[PDB]
């Protein structure tokens, strides 16, 4: 129903390098540009950004417009001040528990309305989760995981990635197909980077040592967490990231649980 603001270069001012730009009457957006150099996919590519302009949450990133020109395409989407989630959560000032659990919670809420309208995210992690200056998150898809055909043009031959939040049945296996238990085993680990305040598997030695160790069971360490951590949030931990994806619960499920243990507790 809604319709996509097809914007110029002309007005945006200059694009800092993913890149800020400023929108002369506008203020300040995100920009990725993905492409550049030499048409037939000008239909399909604005036929899936009106697709995508549909998804409308407090807790999900708008696309603000795209930029559809001749041998340049580029998405424009809101600008978040803090950036992503892990680099709020290494900074210095501490984060308390209760605008972590704020965190989660729109996290979890975000996930259940992409899901219910079923786009599965497929690399849910901290880079993906934006934050403003309020500590309110957005959930972000800056790799164009869900973008088929602008993720087709970003991959094409004229145009001039990490597995610690990677369900298990995915590494060592590109054909396996990602569903919303993936994204269930990404919230897990996100879950204990939150309180753990940095990435897991710091310890490992080598990609190939990391990928046998998950996929036989070994997951980011709970004793790790030197910081508070509720009993029930490490239930919740252990049980999104169990091997089995059929045994991982669902976003509505979790949300169920975790919202009146937020406002009761946290
Ligand atoms: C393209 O740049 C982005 O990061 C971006 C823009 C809009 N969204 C939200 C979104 C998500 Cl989170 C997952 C799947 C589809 C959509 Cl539309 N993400």
């Amino acid at each position: 129903s809604l319709n996509v603001i097809k914007m110029k270069s002309s007005d945006f001012l200059e694009s800092a390098e993913v890149s800020l730009a400023f929108h002369r009457t506008q203020g300040l957006m995100i920009m990725k540009t993905v492409y550049k150099g030499p048409i037939e996919h000008n239909e399909a590519l604005l036929e899936e950004a009106k697709m995508m302009n549909r998804l409308r949450h407090s807790r999900v990133v708008k696309l603000l417009g795209v930029i559809i020109e001749e041998g340049k395409y580029s998405l424009v989407m809101e600008y978040m001040e803090k950036g992503n989630l892990m680099h709020v959560l290494k900074a210095e000032m501490s984060t308390p528990l209760s605008v972590k659990g704020r965190i989660i919670l729109e996290i979890i809420e975000g996930m259940a309305y992409l899901h219910g309208k079923g786009v599965i995210h497929k690399d849910l992690k901290p880079e993906n989760i934006l934050v403003d200056n309020d500590f309110h998150i957005k959930i972000a898809d800056l790799g164009l995981a869900s973008f088929k055909m602008w993720s087709k043009l970003n991959n094409e031959e004229h145009n001039e990635g990490t597995l610690y939040y990677m369900a298990p049945e995915h590494l060592n296996d590109v054909n396996a197909k990602p569903t919303e238990k993936s994204d269930v085993y990404s919230f897990a680990v996100v879950l204990w980077a939150i309180f753990a305040n940095k990435e897991p598997y710091e310890n490992a030695i080598a990609e190939q040592q990391l990928i046998m160790a998950i996929k036989s069971g070994n997951r980011p360490d709970v004793d790790d967490i030197t910081e508070y951590c509720p009993r029930e949030i490490i239930s919740l931990m252990k049980l999104c990231w169990e091997a089995n994806p059929e045994a991982r619960p669902t976003f509505p499920g979790i949300e169920e649980k975790f919202r009146p243990f937020y406002l009761s507790q946290l």
